[PDB]
C-alpha cells in the first residue's frame, strides 16, 4: 500500500517530513528580489488593511511572472503571499465592502502557481499553517516561544496563536505518522511487541497533540477570532456575499466558487481515522476538503486505505495489551475531534449567538 523510500522510511513522493509531518519543513521566508513588491504587501497587510490602503496598493502592482519560483518551497511561499493578499483584497476590513473581481496582476500569477501545485486559488490550511512559520532561533527546538508565523491579517487577529498552535499539533502528530510503516510491517511479520509499542507510541503522540491543542485558549481571544480572523479565512462557495464566486481577472471569464477554511483540510483526522478503521452530504464535503490538501498528502491517505485493517488484526488476537493500545489510539483521536468541536462552539457558535 504505502510506497517506501527504503526498508524504514516512506517514499519522499508523499512529502511527509519525519520531524514536522504534513507541515512543510523549514519553510522559505524570503522570495527572490524580483518579487519584493508582493512580499512588501504581504508583510504589511495589517497596516495596509487598517489604513484602507491595501486595495489601491494591489491595483498598482505590476505583473510578475512566476517563472522564477523554481522549487517547491519558493512556490509554497509565493502561494502563501498571494493567498493572504487575495483574502485581504476580497474581504477588505470585513464590514461588507467586498471586491468581486481579483485584479489580474495577482489573479493570473496566483492561479498559475495554484495549477502547478494542484491547489485551489484560495488560501488553504497548507498555506496559512503548514507553510506559514519559522524558527526564531535555528538551534532551539520547535516550541511556541521559539517560533513565529510569516504573515498575519490584522494586528490583534490572534493569527500567531491560532496558526502556530495548529502547527504544533501537526508537529506532535508527526511523531505518530512516522510509526505508521512500523505498524504494517509488524502485522506482516506477526511481531506482537513491535505492533504494541507502535500503537502505544501513536497513542502517546496523539495525547501530546491534544495537550498542545489546549494551548489555543492562551493565545487566541474568542472575540478577535470570531470577529476578525474568521473573515480572512472565509471563502466564496455558498457565500451570499459572493453568490457566484470570485472573478480571477485574466484567468477565467466566469466567477468561480472555492471554499474557505475548514478543519477537514488537516490530513491528521483522515490519516488516523483510516489507520484505526474508524472512518452523503457530509461525505461530499469531506472529500472536497481532501482536494484542498496538498496532492501528495491525498495520495498518502489513499495508500493508507489500501492496507490491511489494523483494527481487525488487533481484535482477532485475544490480546489485551494490543487491544488497549489500539483503544488508546482511538480515544486520543476522538478526544481531538471532541476538542475541535468544543473550539468551534466557544470560538464561533457562541460569539455568533451574541
Ligand atoms: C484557509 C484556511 C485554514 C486555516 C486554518 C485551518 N485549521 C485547521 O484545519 O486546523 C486543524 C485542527 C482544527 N483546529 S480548530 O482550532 O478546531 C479550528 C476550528 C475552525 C477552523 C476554521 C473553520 C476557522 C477554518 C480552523 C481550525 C486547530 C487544529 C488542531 C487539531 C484539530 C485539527 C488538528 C490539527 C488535528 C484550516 C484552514
Amino acid at each position: 500500500g504505502i510506497q517506501m523510500e527504503n526498508s524504514w522510511t516512506i517514499s519522499k513522493e508523499y512529502h511527509i517530513d519525519e520531524e514536522v509531518g504534513f507541515a512543510l519543513p523549514n519553510p522559505q521566508e524570503n522570495l527572490p528580489d524580483f518579487y519584493n513588491d508582493w512580499m512588501f504587501i504581504a508583510k504589511h497587510l495589517p497596516d495596509l488593511i487598517e489604513s484602507g490602503q491595501l486595495r489601491e496598493r494591489v491595483e498598482k502592482l505590476n505583473m510578475l511572472s512566476i517563472d522564477h519560483l523554481t522549487d517547491h518551497k519558493s512556490q509554497r511561499l509565493a502561494r502563501l503571499v498571494l493567498g493572504c493578499i487575495t483574502m485581504a483584497y476580497v474581504w477588505g476590513k470585513g464590514h461588507g465592502d467586498v471586491r468581486k473581481v481579483l485584479p489580474r496582476n495577482i489573479a493570473v500569477p496566483y492561479c498559475q502557481l495554484s495549477k502547478k501545485l494542484e491547489l485551489p486559488p484560495i488560501l488553504v490550511y497548507a498555506d496559512c499553517v503548514l507553510a506559514n512559520w519559522k524558527k526564531k532561533d535555528p538551534n532551539k527546538p520547535l516550541t511556541y516561544e521559539n517560533m513565529d508565523v510569516l504573515f498575519s491579517f490584522r494586528d490583534g487577529d490572534c493569527s500567531k496563536g491560532f496558526f502556530l498552535v495548529s502547527l504544533l499539533v501537526e508537529i506532535a502528530a508527526a511523531s505518530a505518522i512516522k510509526v505508521i510503516p512500523t505498524v504494517f510491517k509488524a502485522m506482516q511479520m506477526q511481531e506482537r511487541d513491535t505492533l504494541l509499542k507502535a500503537l502505544l507510541e501513536i497513542a502517546s503522540c496523539l495525547e501530546k497533540a491534544l495537550q498542545v491543542f489546549h494551548q489555543i485558549h492562551d493565545h487566541v481571544n474568542p472575540k478577535a477570532f470570531f470577529s476578525v480572523l474568521r473573515i480572512y479565512l472565509s471563502g466564496w462557495k455558498g457565500n451570499p456575499q459572493l453568490s457566484d464566486g470570485l472573478v480571477y481577472e485574466g484567468f477565467w471569464e466566469d466567477p468561480k466558487e472555492f471554499a474557505g477554511g475548514s478543519a477537514g483540510q488537516s490530513s491528521v483526522f483522515q490519516c488516523f481515522d483510516v489507520l484505526l478503521g474508524i472512518q452523503g452530504h457530509a461525505a461530499q464535503f469531506l472529500q472536497d476538503m481532501r482536494r484542498y490538501m496538498p496532492p501528495a498528502h491525498r495520495n498518502f491517505l489513499c495508500s493508507l486505505e489500501s492496507n490491511p485493517s489494523v483494527r481487525e488484526f488487533v481484535l482477532s488476537k485475544g490480546d489485551a495489551g494490543l487491544r488497549e493500545a489500539y483503544d488508546a489510539c482511538v480515544k486520543a483521536l476522538v478526544s481531538l475531534r471532541s476538542y475541535h468541536l468544543q473550539i468551534v462552539t466557544k470560538y464561533i457558535l457562541i460569539p455568533a449567538s451574541q
